[PDB]
């Protein structure tokens, strides 16, 4: 009745990204293979984010030097059965024109934030944030709550939804620490700018807490005259609790522009048909898509396929035992994958590069959430140790005790799988659910035994 209009307005955003991609592939003379190459997709997506960014670190993060009226990056072409790389400079003004023209005159800011969230999801599936966490005095075992930690510095409410409790705590703790070392960080006009940002992040984090006590604790943090060690400890205590008492963090399955493009190219009317990020739409679209990736001489194609599959599905922070059943193949922790990131650095030799057909399909599909068969997944060892770390006698409170009690009663109950079950892709209505069978021999976390590169660029 109303949800019909939300699907159409979402489909219109998807449609405009695809119209944009086709126009860029055409402008760049990219072949069908080249346009489906995910490295080409990333550069094109970064160029449009860059054109509207105006060096504000709102849509993307970049390094200053070069012409501010131009923008660009690597475009990969196939010449004589071999891969080559060129750095192109495209006028920012013309990129904006092509974007708005593809979005039938609209600025379509939502289209940009959807590409930005796809970039954040790829980084959450690729890079480790352990050193970043230890640099802020946080426990490196908070890794499972770092949703959207690579989002641009001044990204708005668009990124707020996809940020984790650990990301919110990291950003809030970084502010509290700056003011502890330097009390002048809260004085003057810069202080006024920062206090407004402090209170907004506190309310954004508070919104993710699903209990009265967790939220009431965030009230004390937001309304503290001069944030310090007391607020640092309350924030890390709350991050420890969010390991047992799960917050409400949105995981949006945003796909690359090289997926939406061919769908619009072959006549899909996303505005008319509608599009929902939740449910079968991303799954069904990934079954009717073909994406290529540049592969390094030492990489396993199945492992590069899993990294991109997990990034498309905003699933780096999901239980691998669940992911494995839905995908119909074992999803390995990052430490067990023989692959690096999708992006190719300029110091890399292109003569060694090859290409691979990414296997982005799934056996089943599922929705992100009368009588159920109680199917539980034990909490990961590292998350139990991290959650029950801090001392009860250290800093006392009434809200602290109630959260401790809530954690102590949730722990034996373990992690309950939510939903009717998984569904066949042919079952588009979701009427025949399948009984999920989980393997407890495999670990639950994607970050267990993690050997990934640290995010820096
Ligand atoms: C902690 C517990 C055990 C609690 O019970 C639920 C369970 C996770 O269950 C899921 C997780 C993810 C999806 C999912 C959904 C979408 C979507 N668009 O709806 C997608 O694109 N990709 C996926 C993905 F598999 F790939 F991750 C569906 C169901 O975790």
């Amino acid at each position: 009745q109303n949800a019909t209009e939300i699907r159409a307005s979402v489909g219109k955003m998807i449609g405009g990204i695809g119209r944009f991609y086709i126009q860029m592939c055409t402008e760049l003379k990219l072949s069908d293979y080249e346009g489906r190459l995910i490295q080409n997709s990333l550069t094109i997506e970064r160029m449009v984010l860059s054109a509207f960014d105006e060096r504000r670190n709102k849509y993307l993060e970049e390094h200053p030097g070069k012409d501010p009226k131009k923008t660009g990056g690597p475009i990969y072409r196939r010449v004589n059965g071999k891969w080559m790389r060129e750095l192109i400079l495209y006028d920012k003004e013309e990129i904006r024109r092509i974007w708005r023209q593809a979005n039938n005159g609209d600025d379509a800011t939502a289209g940009l934030t959807h590409m930005m969230i796809w970039h954040s999801n790829l980084n959450d599936a690729t890079y480790q944030r352990t050193r970043a966490l230890v640099r802020t005095g946080m426990d490196p075992r908070m890794c499972s709550l770092m949703q959207g930690s690579t989002l641009p510095r001044r990204s708005g409410a668009a990124g707020a939804a996809v940020k984790g409790v650990g990301t919110m705590v990291m950003e809030l703790v970084r502010m509290i620490k700056r003011g502890i070392n330097d009390r002048n960080f809260w004085r003057g006009e810069n202080g006024r700018k920062t206090r407004i940002a402090y209170e907004r992040m506190c309310n954004i984090l508070k919104g993710k807490f699903q209990t009265a006590a967790q939220k009431a604790m965030m009230d004390q943090v937001r309304e503290s005259r001069n944030p310090g060690n007391a607020e640092f400890e309350d924030l890390t205590f709350l991050a420890r609790s969010a390991l047992i008492l799960r917050g409400s963090v949105a995981h949006k399955s945003c796909l690359p522009a090289c997926v939406y493009g061919p769908a619009v190219a072959s006549g899909y009317d996303f505005e008319r048909e509608g599009y929902s990020l939740v449910g079968i739409d991303p799954f069904r679209l990934l079954q009717n898509s073909q994406v290529y990736s540049l592969i390094r001489p030492n990489e396993n194609p199945a492992h590069k396929s899993q990294l991109v599959w997990m990034a498309c599905h905003s699933a780096a922070f999901e239980d691998l035992r669940v992911l494995s059943f839905i995908k119909g193949t074992k999803v390995l922790p990052r430490g067990k994958l023989s692959t690096r990131g999708v992006q190719i650095a300029s110091n890399e030799n292109m003569e060694t590069m090859e290409s691979s057909t990414l296997e982005l399909r799934s056996r089943y599909w599922a929705i992100r959430t009368t009588f159920s068969v109680q199917r539980n997944l034990p909490f990961d060892r590292t998350t139990i140790m991290a959650a029950f770390n801090g001392n009860t006698e250290g800093r006392t409170s009434d809200m602290r005790t109630e959260i401790i009690r809530m954690m102590e009663s949730a722990r034996p109950e373990d992690v309950s799988f939510q939903g009717r079950g998984v569904f066949e892709l042919s079952d588009e209505k979701a009427a025949s659910p399948i009984v999920p069978s989980f393997d407890m021999s495999n670990e639950g976390s994607y970050f267990f035994g993690d050997n990934a590169e640290e995010y820096d660029n």
